[PDB]
């Protein structure tokens, strides 16, 4: 039921998920002039390379590209983070123009889109039960802008037309997921939230400073896909993007000066 639009969207999320309008939700504006730097702050150790895609699926809500999480292959660690996160998935949020997609903004800018690598905390065991627990899931988020294109994205841009609507998936073996980051790994860190739902206050947010470059021609590609399912009105997926929320009691810290 829930979705982006007028009567569904995420003004209307709080009546299922009350945690909506909780203490630690996301995403939040990047004040950069406040963001406070952190010399206590590790380096971000990111261990993809024997990372095994297994699938593309159009979930109504994005697109998603899904990894084996049976053993540490594809390990996010350090940075702000105790212990072992394992790759889960990626997924995107964009707009339906340049100017908006990002759900993180940087002094109230936004991006045309949003890259999330959702990772999970090993000591937990399972997803769903890392969902439960405030340091279970560790969110890397890389902003995207338009301009050259991003060879390593060009993968994922080829395959859109076989998963248009809700349901539709397709198999995505030996895809590299380091081929999507930028070159600095600098990053901001706060605490926050899933930004669907259900909306649960389970995430360390790892927010890239550096934007990747893509072109307008992979964007495009992303707007063409659909949030119905087939036989359905054709209503383009874009705009499903959480704007930014209250940040209240909270403290983003910088890994750079
Ligand atoms: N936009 S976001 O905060 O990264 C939430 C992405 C959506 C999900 B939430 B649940 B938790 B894991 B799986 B399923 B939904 B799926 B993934 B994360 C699970
Ligand atoms: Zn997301």
């Amino acid at each position: 039921h829930w979705g982006y639009g007028k009567h569904n969207g995420p003004e209307h999320w709080h009546k299922d998920f009350p945690i909506a309008k909780g203490e630690r939700q996301s995403p939040v504006d990047i004040d950069t002039h406040t963001a406070k730097y952190d010399p206590s702050l590790k380096p971000l150790s990111v261990s993809y390379d024997q990372a095994t895609s297994l699938r593309i699926l159009n979930n109504g809500h994005s697109f998603q590209v899904t990894f084996d999480d049976s053993q540490d292959k594809a390990v996010l660690k350090g940075g702000p983070l105790d212990g072992t996160y394992r790759l889960l998935q990626f997924h995107f949020h964009w707009g339906s123009l340049d100017g908006q997609g990002s759900e993180h903004t940087v002094d109230k800018k936004k991006y045309a889109a949003e890259l999330h690598l959702v990772h999970w905390n090993t000591k937990y065991g399972d997803v769903g039960k890392a969902v439960q627990q405030p340091d279970g899931l560790a969110v890397l988020g890389i902003f995207l802008k338009v301009g050259s294109a991003k060879p390593g994205l060009q993968k994922v841009v080829d395959v859109l037309d076989s998963i248009k609507t809700e349901g539709k998936s397709a198999d995505f073996t030996n895809f590299d997921p380091r081929g999507l980051l930028p070159e600095s790994l600098d990053y901001w860190t706060y605490p926050g939230s899933l930004t669907t739902p259900p909306l649960a206050e389970c995430v360390t947010w790892i927010v890239l400073k550096e934007p990747i470059s893509v072109s307008s021609e992979q964007v495009l590609k992303f707007r063409k896909l659909n949030f119905n399912g087939e036989g359905e009105p054709e209503e383009l997926m874009v705009d499903n993007w959480r704007p930014a929320q209250p940040l209240k009691n909270r403290q983003i810290k910088a890994s750079f000066k």
